[PDB]
């Protein structure tokens, strides 16, 4: 389905498309908020009267949105989240229009046994609940996370870019009973500016700050207590795409030294998609920021990448608003929020 | 050869044999001293005039001494040490009686190219030098060893029995610039009393003492900086026989956590023998110290062993009076002091 029907009534589709492609929109948290407001505008304005035609139209809109921007997983997840909230209430509604439906638990096995209302209002409130969930994640993290780190323990941190992780670290430093030393890898080609702001906010709160070059990670790994990841997107197998530069090597460095790896994330950040190849999912950077002068750049073919991937073999915990989960279990948390059909849009 | 010739002239042979079998003599350092004084009495008293008949007689005496006591490696090594000091001076003497002898270095390859004096005085002085070497090892250790351990690092120690290691630890604590926390595994069935005296002498010098049960080793390994071994005997492949109880598991615990392993030893403690099987070399303890009452001991077949073995896969450094060496090199240090023939006595 094209945007020919939604042009005069809905204009904000194309402005979000413009915000993605030229990267005017920044940070998964913000991308999610916009798509929420998009779906808010879609239900409030449209006229449908039919339900199945409506849902499949939403599926096509989400399909086009993910094709417009591949790194906007938070875009794709939010739509998929509302899709499933819709689908449950429709399946509840069809049971009343026809007239045991309660075997034991909420399982799977969709290959075995076969099969006017206020539905739109529920769809409205379903968006509102998603917003409030994205608004408050930190409260759900701090009750699980600030139980695992001890006094006189040194914390090494790749990806200082995450707003989520920094605020988790500040709530722990607020506790006068807890003392920890912070090592921060720079992440030269991208994270530098963000890493420097990270080091500034730690000094602002008076926490023992240590700025580390990306070479020196090995030269400290014997002294490191724990490793924390500021992830962007979490996957089925467990693995993460993080907010740029110098993570993968640090995780490899941690595993060889058998140093524990922590990850702080949200369920909206969590994705039901599978990373079959890193080659497709990871976004590459601009080599302009590395080396000046273009006549030597004929011979200097420089390689730089923004997003960094970690395989599930390294990290052990994904502390969310719900709780702490192991990478060998995180798939269930995903299927508790997104349906099996709501993947290939 | 029997002790029928050496009975009225030499009496102290049989008193040392009595000291070994009933374990009246204690600690490898003391066993070495006695055998030195034995060989001191053998040269001072005997009449030989011939050299090759003398050396082969000494070989038979050493063969009988090791058969009398298998755990007295320090006995076996000291004889082997003087044997080689003898053999070099004889080979130097035969070159003058006959009349390049200097190819490059001091090699091996005894399978390639073929072949009155003050010799007895040299044999006398050779014993004297061995004593002085055994008298002073600590001076040669402290100059290599107290260079590797840092401030705020936690040291876990199996085998508190060694006089060598404790004195190495006290010289480092003497340095006001160096601070370290000491964890000590108890070693229940044997080391207990010695471990408690170890903890007392650390408090006497005011070093942060921590007494650890043999179960709790795992529960601390994440926090451990380094591991130190108080070995009794070191071998060709690198591996060690240590002064009793709870070492092997600690070393296994260290390797899994990738925590560094240190060993403090002497060259007289070092052996040219190969441990083909632990089954033969390790001495077993007395089960009386575990469990009382003999009527249940019909059904309670309890297992306890004194000496503990460590494979070379774990430890990394053997700091001696000469210096620090890797287990993949220690064989050369051995061959620099003992000859190839002087093994199978």
């Amino acid at each position: 389905h094209p945007n020919a029907a939604t042009s005069d009534v809905n204009v904000t589709i194309d402005t979000f498309v413009a915000k993605l492609k030229r990267r005017q929109v920044q940070g998964s948290y913000a991308i999610a908020l916009e798509t929420l407001q998009l779906l808010m505008r879609f239900i409030s304005a449209a006229r449908w009267n039919h339900v199945n035609d409506l849902i499949e139209q939403i599926r096509d809109l989400g399909n086009s949105l993910e094709k417009a921007h591949p790194t906007a997983f938070s875009c794709g997840n939010v739509i998929r989240r509302i899709l499933a909230v819709l689908r449950d209430e429709v399946e509840e509604d069809t049971m009343s229009t026809t007239v045991v439906a309660e075997p034991l638990i909420s399982s799977m096995f969709n290959l075995l046994q076969k099969p006017k209302t206020d539905y739109r209002q529920v769809a409205i409130q379903g968006i509102k609940d998603l917003i409030d969930e994205i608004k408050n994640i930190d409260e759900g993290i701090q009750q699980i996370a600030i139980d695992l780190i001890h006094d006189h323990e040194i914390l090494l941190t790749p990806t200082p870019d995450s707003k989520t992780v920094l605020k988790f670290l500040i709530t722990a430093r607020e506790r006068s009973n807890r003392t920890f030393t912070v090592l921060v890898t720079e992440g030269f080609p991208n994270n530098t500016k963000n890493a420097h702001e990270f080091a500034k906010k730690l000094a602002q709160h008076n926490i023992e700050t240590l700025v580390v070059p990306d070479s020196a990670v090995f030269a400290l790994m014997s002294r490191v207590g724990k490793v924390i990841i500021g992830t962007k997107a979490v996957f089925v197998n467990g693995g993460t795409i993080s907010s740029n530069s110098g993570v993968s090597s640090v995780c490899e460095c941690a595993r060889e030294f058998r140093t524990p790896v922590f990850a702080v994330a949200g369920l909206y950040k969590l994705s039901p998609l599978y990373p079959f190849d890193v080659e497709k999912f990871v976004e590459f950077g601009g080599s302009q920021r590395i080396l000046p002068r273009m006549d030597p750049r004929k011979r200097l073919d420089t390689v730089n990448q923004i997003t960094d991937y970690v395989p599930p073999e390294n990290i052990d915990i994904y502390i969310t608003n719900v709780g702490g989960f192991n990478p060998s279990f995180i798939y269930r948390i995903a299927w508790d929020n997104y349906k099996q059909i709501d993947v290939h849009l």
